[PDB]
Order: structure tokens, then C-alpha cells, then sequence
């Protein structure tokens, strides 16, 4: 005691009708609130700040719930401090909570788990407490500074302003770099100049400086970055790719470069990133992240980068002046997981609400990047405005004129203002992108004048409207506030169609990222109407994994494309994830400094020679059967990596793990296995180079996967044929394999679920624990489910970004085939029929626990030999071997 019987309210941000918030509190068992939406929380408010000592909650049946509590004293930090995981069902005596006597002003409590229903309730909430005689302090307002006055203002006016200041900020920058990535003592190896261009091209130049240093010379941080990587990879037999592997092992004494060399790019752009890049892959990053990749893309030639760091802040200025209050942008910008889809208006509010000092953290943190691209020369591509608002934006502007979106994967999409209205109507479009373009200055400055937005990307609705007359005047108004400015647009699915495209009346003003070039291109229709285009690598899909490349296709389709064209303006790479195939990301950028096609086998040669600090011709033997097997060109249709099944949800007939994906493995799997014996072979040799270590486990994960294909056929024949016997004996078999896989991953730093749930619960300073569960969610979902029921099932999103990974395959893959295979074993026994499974509510309930109640996936890889582990592999679980190992 004693109970906390007055001055109680109580909030939630959604209820089924009648089931509202404050049923939960009003004493009677018979009424209780409901969620409707993902929200599946509420906040409790107790009239004052007391110590509490117990939690009673009551549900409105005898289902199995789960849920978290927190509580806050300082009405700014929630943390926890009492949940529900254990199995026991709800009943007529409720469940009470011991709280070792925390002091409470809010608390918060959200069911994450119902066995009975999606939707989740509390029929009555009791608290126990002592009062403090204390009050919750008012909450600070979200305040963030202007640009004008920070001091990255006054340096990247310096920049701009002082050629001298400037270029010893780029050739100290670049001396940073040396230093980062080979290490501090080969700085003072090098001396860098700038230098104009080479005919209007960007150009570098690598000779010997007399002394035994080495000049390298570039017009700008790119150019000079792009000299080094030169450098190190025609001189040193270097290799760098901070993400996927390296050979940063140095020689004795720095190799001397002999005739000097001036190479030139026939390419204005070489550009980086798709908006889903911003989710699959960089949601978690810190600046260390940031800094190494930026510093790993000017090496790699790229100079222009896509961008919506701290996007957040510019909206929720431009939602304030249209009624917004901050709490309302919360609600209506996702979570930190979901910011592709958000900024390509796809959904809204998922895997939110922010925390409140999210803001001025990611303004922050754009600032900084801003300073370090200008710095080498590499221009972001910022957020272009084409009418975007929330579903209740003419509720708060009665007169503005709006068109519904519908819906995309099961969410809702936001609005879009009607682009023109009638004379006599308010033209919101005007208005809203007015703000927009100016509060995107007020944040960030005057950083670019490439921005980027994408109306109707894969759906949406046009309304009444004209299909030109919307891409006229979107241009024209980005137009009207950065005159040079420079609308790029992603190419996809026919989006936007010739129509649209005709709209744009000033064509060296709009720039479209070919999106898909390697294996679907569409850029015959850009040329023809002279739309300055650019020609992308998209290669990957969701982050799912697997070996697949277009080495053939790159060294030849991107120098045919230039020499065929008259608006190519670039090349780039559009991939959904940066976390496989290094060989793909360094050929493309590569095909940057060439106008003639070049020969992709040799180049793979020279390529793992660089990668390994060594080779041999068996080792070369191993990678020509990879260049002949998975990396061989194909002429058909096809999203990502081949698919693993071990990932697919289990079933019969399964022909991928998502929607849109595909498992047909189309090389001859014993021919690949070769490539293992040889790794294995020379496993010894090599294993003192980390990205042969890669290599290895990308190949031997790729065998596992390609032999547990044929395992699940053979057992699928034996239920089929009613053989309970063999059964289970390929289902064991099948099994045992995902356990060895496991091991195999277990190797690899980039394959620990731990790190990727780490990094989410780290990412902001100072986080309460309520925001690192929050966005724990936001890790485990995307990965997963994806959203909830709605948008993994009927919506297709069910295991879009399945992940080889440690960690997740023995807690979610390896145990929906252990739950299937049991189920039909019971079955063939004699037992009764195999049961329907939910996969959704099983998966859901793995994306629902938290690393600090539930179990800590590790951080540190294991050191397990990816030589034994192969030849377990080829002897026990392989093809090659398949006749007598079944
Ligand atoms: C969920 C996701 O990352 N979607 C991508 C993806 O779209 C999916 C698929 O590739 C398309 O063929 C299908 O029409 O829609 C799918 C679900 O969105 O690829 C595109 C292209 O990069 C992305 O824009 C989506 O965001
Ligand atoms: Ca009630």
C-alpha cells in the first residue's frame, strides 16, 4: 500500500471503439482500453511523484499476456522496472507486480504479446505507492539551432569563401585518411596537390616525388582519395573495404611507382546509396561508421551520395507551421528503421515515436557529414519536396486540397497536396513547399543543389491530376528556391512514366538514377528524351545474402552504355544493403576510369591477389569456378541472392523465402563445391589474410545453403510418400545441417545478430530504457516480420530482409523448421493431423523480447576453423556426396 486511488489520467495513441484509454483506470473489471494500431502501450500519470512498491494489472480474458513497464520520475527517462515473459495465462486475481520502491511521477506500460488476438488490453491497472509530496518537472520543448549560428556555419562559409583555407582543409583531410586507413606512420609518406581538371574531367595523377615519397595529385578530395586507393592497389597490392573485408598489410618500404600515371573519369557523377541503404544497413550507425564510409566511397571515386540524416528535424519545423505540435510529427514520422519507406512515402508512424532528443542529435550529425563531403568534394543529394503530408493534414487546413495514397504492403501511406488546385482554392502544395525548402536551409545551409524526392514510388494515386503538369511543377518550384538546382529520380518499375517525364521542362535540371542496370536497364527512354541519367548496380535486395555478381556484365555493359549515349552523367551504385559480394561494389567503381570495356576474369585475378596479400593458382583455380558458377552472367529477371530455405517460413513447394524473391539456384551445385575443397585445401595458408576468412564463409555458407535445398526436397518426397522412417532420418539430417551453419556463421563479426541489436539499443547518448527497447523492436522487426501481421502477411513483407546470420538462425530460422518438422513427424507416427502454424505470431514473439530480460546475443565472433567446418561440410551435408551421405 497504500493505493494510488486519486488524481489518476491516464493517455494511449489508439483504441478500438468504445475500449478508450481510461477504461483501463476506472475501477471496473468489466471495461478496458484496446489497442486499434501498433501502439500498444499506455501512459499512466499518478497526480504527483510517489515510491512505488506494487503493480496490479487485470486483462479482460484468460489469454497469455506479455508486457514491459516503465517508469519515469523526471516525466523526460522511462526505464523499466517490472514485465511479464512467463507463459501464465490472465485470470479473475490479476498480476501483481513487486516494485523495489521506485520513485514515479509516469508510468508506462505496453503488452506486447496476446495469445488470443493481435490486439492487446488492460481492464484495470492498479498502483501502490508512497507519495512523495513531490511533482514531475515540465518537460523541455525540442529545441534545435539554426545553421547560421552554429559554427559549422562559419567553417563552411570559410571553405567556400578562402581557396587557400579551403584547399588546406581538403589536403589535411586527406592526410587524415592515409591515417585512418593504413595507419598514422605511412602519412608522412605521401604528398598531395591539387590540380585542375583534365578536359573537364575529373583526373589523378601517382609518380615518385625524388625523395621516396609519393605524389599524388587530383582536382579535388575525391579525385586525390581515388589517386591513393590507386596507389595502394596497383603498388602495394593493398585492399580496402571497411565493411566487407580488407589487405591493409603494408610492404617494408613504400613501392615506387615508376613511370607516372594521369587517369581521368569520363563521368561528371559517380553516386551512392538507395533510400532502403538508409534502413537494411546504416538505421544503428555512429559518425565512426559514417566517417569510414565516406572515406571508403571517396576512394572509390563517388561523389555524390544520397542523404536524410536528420531529415526529422526539417519536417517536424515544416509540420509546426501547419499545425503540428511535436508530439504529432512524432506520431506521424517511423522509427529509426524505417526511414527508406518513410521518405519514399510509403508509410508512416511504425517502429515510433522518436525519442525527444533524437533532433538535435541528428541535425548534429548531418552537420557533420556536410562538412567532412565538403571537405573531399562529394555532393549530398538532399530531400527535393513533392507534397507529402499526414492523413489529417486538411483536419488542422480545412483548406487545403489533398489526394488519399492508399495503401502500400498493408500501411497507410501519407497524403499528397493536390500539385495545382482551381483558381478561387488555396494551393497548399505552394505554401508547404515553401516552408520545406526554407526550413531545409535553416537546418543544414546552402550544402547542395541536388535533391531528391520521388512522388507515386510504387503506387500511390494521381487523383484528377495531369501526369506532366505534377513533374513541371514540382521542378519548377525546387527550381525557385536553388536556382541551379538539380531534381534526381530514381527509375523503377516504369516509374515515372514517359508522361511524367515529359513534364519536366527543364531537362538538364532533372537527373534519373537508372535503378536497376546490371540486370533489368531502362534507360533507353531517359536518353531518347534527353534526361541527363545515370547507370546503377543495384545488386542488392533486402540485405539478403548469398554469392551473386555481374562481374561479365559490368566490365562490358557500362563502357558499351557510354559509348551508345548522349546523356549518360554517371554511373553509381543503388543497392538496398552494403553487407555482400565485395567483388561487385570494387569492380563497378572501377568501370569509373575506363571508356573501354575490360576483361572481368583477369580483373577478378589482379582483384584477389589485392584482397588476400597473395595468391596461387589453385586459389585462382577456386575463383574462376566461382566466376563460372554464381558469378556467371545471367540474361533473366531476378531480386538479390539466390534464397537460402533454411529462411523460408517451412511449407511444401517452396520456391523462395520473399515475396518478390527467388531460390532456383541456376549453376550446377557439385561444380561449385570445388571451390570449398580448394578454400579448404588452402585454409592454412591463407587464414592469416581476414578476407579470405570472408570469402571462406560467404562460399561454405553458400554450399550449406545450396545442399539444405536438396535435403528439403528429399524430405518433402519422404512425408509425401508416407516413409515416417526416412523422414526422419533426412529431416534429422536436414537439421544437423542448419546446426553446422550455424557454426559457420558464428565466424564472422558482420554475421552477429548481436551487433546489429547493439548498435540499435546504443545509437543515441544517454537513451532511457524505454528507447532502447523501442528500438530493439526496430532491429528484430525489419530484419524479420518486417511491420506486424498486416504487413508481413497480406502486406508481403514476411522475411523481405532474411539475414545468414548468428544468433537468428538458431532462435528463429532453425526453429520454425524444428516446429514444422516436428509437426509432421507427429503426424506420419500416427498421430494427429499436422496443425496449421501461425508463423506470423511465432515470429512476432521472437522480435518482442529484449536483450536485457530475455537472452544477449553476443558481439564476439567464435574460432571455429572454416577449414574443418568445410570439410565436415563436403563429407556429411554436401551435394557431391549427397548419394551416400543419404
Ligand atoms: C520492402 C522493400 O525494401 N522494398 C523495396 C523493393 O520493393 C519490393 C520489390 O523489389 C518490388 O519488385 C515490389 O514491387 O515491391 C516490393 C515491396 O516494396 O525494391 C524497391 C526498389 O529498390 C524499393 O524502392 C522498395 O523500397
Ligand atoms: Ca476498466
Amino acid at each position: 500500500g497504500v493505493e494510488i486511488t486519486e488524481g489518476v489520467t491516464v493517455t494511449a495513441k489508439g483504441n478500438t471503439e468504445g475500449n478508450t484509454a481510461d477504461l483501463a483506470i476506472d475501477g471496473d473489471l468489466s471495461t478496458y482500453w484496446e489497442s486499434s494500431n501498433d501502439y500498444k502501450w499506455i501512459e499512466v500519470d499518478l497526480g504527483g511523484i510517489y515510491e512505488l512498491s506494487k503493480i496490479e494489472i487485470f486483462n479482460k480474458d484468460e489469454a497469455v499476456y506479455k508486457y514491459n513497464i516503465y517508469a519515469s520520475e523526471d516525466g523526460e527517462n522511462f526505464n523499466k522496472i517490472a514485465y511479464k515473459n512467463n507463459d501464465n495465462v490472465s485470470d479473475s486475481n490479476g498480476n501483481m507486480h513487486t516494485i523495489d520502491n521506485v520513485r514515479a511521477g509516469k508510468i508506462r506500460i505496453d503488452v506486447v504479446q496476446n495469445s488470443n488476438s493481435d490486439r492487446v488490453n488492460i481492464a484495470e491497472i492498479n498502483v501502490f505507492g508512497k507519495n512523495t509530496g513531490e511533482s514531475l518537472p515540465e518537460v523541455k520543448k525540442i529545441a534545435t539551432s539554426n545553421f547560421s549560428e552554429t559554427p559549422w556555419a562559419t567553417e563552411y562559409e570559410k571553405f567556400n569563401s578562402d581557396s587557400a583555407y579551403a584547399n588546406e582543409k581538403t589536403l589535411n583531410e586527406i592526410k587524415n585518411l592515409v591515417g585512418r586507413v593504413i595507419g598514422r606512420e605511412f602519412k608522412d609518406k605521401f604528398i598531395f596537390e591539387i590540380r585542375d581538371q583534365l578536359n573537364g574531367n575529373d583526373v589523378f595523377e601517382v609518380s615518385d616525388s625524388g625523395d621516396g615519397k609519393v605524389l599524388i595529385k587530383g582536382n579535388n578530395g575525391v579525385s586525390l582519395a581515388s589517386g591513393f586507393n590507386y596507389y595502394l592497389k596497383n603498388y602495394c597490392n593493398v585492399s580496402y573495404n571497411p565493411i566487407m573485408g580488407s589487405n591493409l598489410k603494408m610492404p617494408e618500404t613504400m613501392p615506387s611507382v615508376g613511370e607516372r600515371v594521369v587517369i581521368d573519369t569520363p563521368y561528371e557523377h559517380r553516386y551512392a546509396l538507395n533510400f532502403c541503404t538508409y534502413s537494411y544497413t546504416m538505421s544503428f550507425w555512429d559518425w565512426d561508421q559514417y566517417e569510414e564510409f565516406l572515406d571508403w566511397c571517396a576512394m572509390n571515386g563517388v561523389n555524390l551520395v544520397l542523404d536524410i540524416i536528420g531529415q526529422e528535424e526539417v519536417l517536424r519545423r515544416t509540420l509546426n507551421e501547419f499545425g503540428y505540435s511535436d508530439e504529432e510529427v512524432k506520431e506521424f514520422i517511423s522509427g529509426p528503421a524505417y526511414f527508406a519507406w518513410f521518405y519514399m512515402q510509403n508509410m508512416t508512424g511504425f517502429g515510433g515515436p522518436l525519442p525527444n532528443d533524437w533532433f538535435e542529435q541528428r541535425a548534429e550529425l548531418g552537420r557533420k557529414m556536410h562538412d567532412r563531403m565538403q571537405s573531399f568534394g562529394i555532393n549530398p543529394v538532399l530531400q527535393g519536396y513533392s507534397g507529402m503530408v499526414p492523413r489529417d493534414f486538411k483536419e488542422k487546413n480545412q483548406e487545403a486540397q489533398t489526394i488519399s495514397q492508399g495503401g502500400w504492403c498493408g500501411f497507410d501511406r501519407p497524403d499528397m497536396l493536390k500539385t495545382y488546385v482551381n483558381e478561387g482554392e488555396a494551393d497548399y502544395f505552394q505554401k508547404v513547399a515553401d516552408v520545406f525548402y526554407e526550413k531545409q536551409k535553416e537546418v543544414f545551409g546552402d550544402v547542395t543543389n541536388f535533391y531528391g524526392v520521388d512522388p507515386f514510388h510504387q503506387g500511390g494515386n494521381t487523383g484528377d491530376l495531369d501526369n506532366g503538369k505534377i513533374y513541371e511543377i514540382i521542378q519548377n518550384k525546387m527550381i525557385e528556391h536553388d536556382n541551379d538546382a538539380v531534381w534526381v529520380i530514381q527509375n523503377w518499375q516504369g516509374n515515372p512514366s514517359n508522361n511524367k517525364l515529359e513534364g519536366l521542362t527543364k531537362k538538364d535540371q532533372a537527373m534519373v538514377l537508372d535503378l536497376f542496370s546490371e540486370v533489368s536497364p531502362d534507360w533507353n527512354r531517359l536518353e531518347e528524351r534527353d534526361l541527363p541519367w545515370i547507370w546503377n548496380m543495384l545488386h542488392n535486395f533486402g540485405g539478403r545474402m548469398g554469392m551473386d555478381a555481374a562481374p561479365e556484365k559490368l566490365a562490358t555493359e557500362i563502357p558499351k552504355a557510354l559509348a551508345n549515349s548522349e546523356h549518360m552523367v554517371g554511373i553509381g551504385i543503388t543497392p538496398q544493403a552494403i553487407n555482400t559480394n565485395p567483388l561487385a561494389y570494387e569492380l563497378l567503381f572501377d568501370m569509373a576510369w575506363t571508356r573501354d570495356q575490360i576483361n572481368f576474369r583477369t580483373w577478378t585475378e589482379d582483384y584477389i591477389e589485392r584482397r588476400y596479400g597473395k595468391t596461387n593458382k589453385e586459389i585462382l583455380e577456386a575463383w574462376n569456378i566461382i566466376l563460372d558458377t554464381a558469378y556467371k552472367k545471367r540474361n533473366d529477371y531476378y531480386q538479390g541472392a539466390a534464397e537460402s530455405i533454411i529462411n523460408a517460413r517451412p511449407g511444401f513447394g517452396i520456391k523462395s523465402a520473399s515475396t518478390w524473391g527467388h531460390s532456383k539456384i541456376v549453376y550446377d551445385k557439385s561444380e561449385f563445391e570445388k571451390a570449398i575443397e580448394i578454400f579448404a585445401k588452402n585454409y592454412d595458408e591463407f587464414k592469416d589474410s581476414d578476407a579470405f576468412l570472408y570469402d571462406f564463409a560467404d562460399i561454405l555458407k553458400q554450399l550449406l545453403a545450396n545442399s539444405a535445398q536438396e535435403y528439403y526436397e528429399v524430405m518433402c518426397n519422404a512425408y509425401n510418400n508416407g516413409n515416417g522412417e526416412k523422414f526422419k532420418f533426412v529431416s534429422g539430417k536436414f537439421l544437423e545441417l542448419i546446426k553446422l551453419q550455424e557454426r559457420v556463421l558464428s565466424t564472422r563479426p558482420e554475421f552477429l545478430i548481436g551487433n546489429w541489436i547493439e548498435d540499435a539499443r546504443t545509437m543515441l547518448k544517454d537513451s532511457d530504457d524505454w528507447t532502447k527497447d523501442l528500438f530493439e523492436f526496430n532491429a528484430r522487426a525489419l530484419v524479420t516480420t518486417w511491420g506486424s501481421r498486416n504487413n508481413a502477411d497480406g502486406g508481403g513483407l514476411k522475411d523481405y530482409s532474411n539475414r545468414q546470420w548468428s544468433g537468428l538462425t538458431e532462435d528463429y530460422y532453425y526453429a520454425r523448421w524444428e516446429k514444422w518438422i516436428n509437426g509432421l513427424q507427429a503426424e506420419l507416427d500416427g498421430g494427429a493431423k499436422a496443425p496449421n502454424i501461425d508463423w506470423f505470431k511465432m515470429e512476432y514473439d521472437w522480435v518482442n523480447k529484449k536483450s536485457d530480460t530475455d537472452k544477449l546475443y553476443p558481439t564476439e565472433a567464435s574460432n571455429e576453423n572454416l577449414g574443418e567446418l568445410a570439410k565436415i561440410a563436403m563429407e556429411s551435408y554436401s551435394v557431391t556426396n549427397m548419394d551416400k551421405i543419404l
